[PDB]
């Protein structure tokens, strides 16, 4: 019985491991995900960057992050309207980073952007053109989470 | 061996309830659910209030209601058409209650009504612009089911 | 005590069973899923015949079929663009049969079509107004997948 048993639940283990599998790959499929790409999702909520990172933590996903002109503008078309993307310069004034770690490599900056302007700007959201603007981390913009290709 | 098998397992256990939790915290997002806010939900299928509390059960869930104006509001994008609502006077004429118990807080009637018409009406549905009717339970509508927030 | 152990594994590897089950219901509710209706998923990608056969296949279904009108028109709606079907004359020329086993019943060809065009078409999309047109398998159109009434 025992040993007996404890194969069985081994296999029902694995079986459900499987099944689940299978239930993450039907969601991403009807979310829209396409081969190879990494996919965008977000329930238009819009809330401050801290919430955004949270947020998407808990799915274990990360706060989108284009990172060249395809991508940018697949998140803009997820969120339709004004969201975070996952890079601040809040570690060193200036220094845009990846929440991810790291230098911006790609970036599409309206022109004059990033600014810092007037009280200050450390976060920064792409706009209902593509185009980036930084902006106050303290504001509320679309929550827009990132999982894997 | 043995005790370590089973604890091994236990674990690979955990480990997947916590996966199930998060599979079902993802697709609540990817549906539009906020945060703190229940999540409202339909297939766009119109049917007798009966059979709405039956699917809405055997989902884990009840069907839809309003408790303030802005969680009408949510079920009118949601439903987009007539919808049942978890609301009915079956025991007392004119004294609605909530499927899941208690008398009626908030309440958003059109003009006339309820009015419990013809030969009489005891449920409730969300009609144009999110007013309320009530209408024949055996009348088919939108099944809009909710989850807890 | 071990058995006490196993016994409570047994409980919660059947409690995560109807858990999951209930996750899936859920899913296929808000996918749009009507009762005894089985149920049709896109991820708006284009695609050769042999890929979307594939991606269905992997999630245990199968690429989108009309059996009837209500189908036809379902799909229609669905795939928002050319799709191809669970339908192909690929094993003897003239003779489609479903992906699934078969022979042809219902249709909802455009006129003139079946025509096995040029070089030979042996797949199937289901096109404009919601007719159908026979297409090289070899061509990309919109990947929609059917699950289980
Ligand atoms: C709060 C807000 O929208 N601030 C923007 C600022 O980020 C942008 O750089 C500037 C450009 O003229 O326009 C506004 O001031
Ligand atoms: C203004 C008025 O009498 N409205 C009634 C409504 O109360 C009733 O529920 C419905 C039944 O189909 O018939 C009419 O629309
Ligand atoms: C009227 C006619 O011959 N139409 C054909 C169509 O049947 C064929 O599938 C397609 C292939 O590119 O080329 C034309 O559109
Ligand atoms: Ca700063
Ligand atoms: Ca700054
Ligand atoms: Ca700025
Ligand atoms: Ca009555
Ligand atoms: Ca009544
Ligand atoms: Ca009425
Ligand atoms: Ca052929
Ligand atoms: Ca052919
Ligand atoms: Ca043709
Ligand atoms: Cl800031
Ligand atoms: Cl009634
Ligand atoms: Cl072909």
């Amino acid at each position: 019985a025992i040993e007996v048993k404890l194969a069985n639940m081994e296999a029902e283990i694995n079986t459900l491991k499987s099944k689940l599998e299978l239930t993450n790959k039907l969601h991403a499929f009807s979310m829209g995900k396409k081969s190879g790409k990494k996919f965008f999702v977000t329930n238009h909520e819009r809330m401050p960057f801290s919430k955004v990172k949270a947020l998407c933590s808990e799915l274990r996903g990360t706060v989108a992050i284009p990172r060249n002109a395809e991508e940018n503008k697949a998140i803009q078309e997820v969120a339709k309207t004004s969201a975070f993307l996952g890079i601040t310069d809040e570690v060193t004034e200036g220094q845009f980073m990846y929440v991810t770690g790291g230098r911006l490599t790609y970036s599409n900056w309206k022109k004059d952007e990033p600014n810092d302007h007037g009280s200050g700007e450390d976060c920064v959201t792409i706009v209902d053109n593509g185009l980036w603007n930084d902006i106050s981390c303290q504001a509320s913009h679309t929550a827009v989470c990132e999982f894997p290709a």
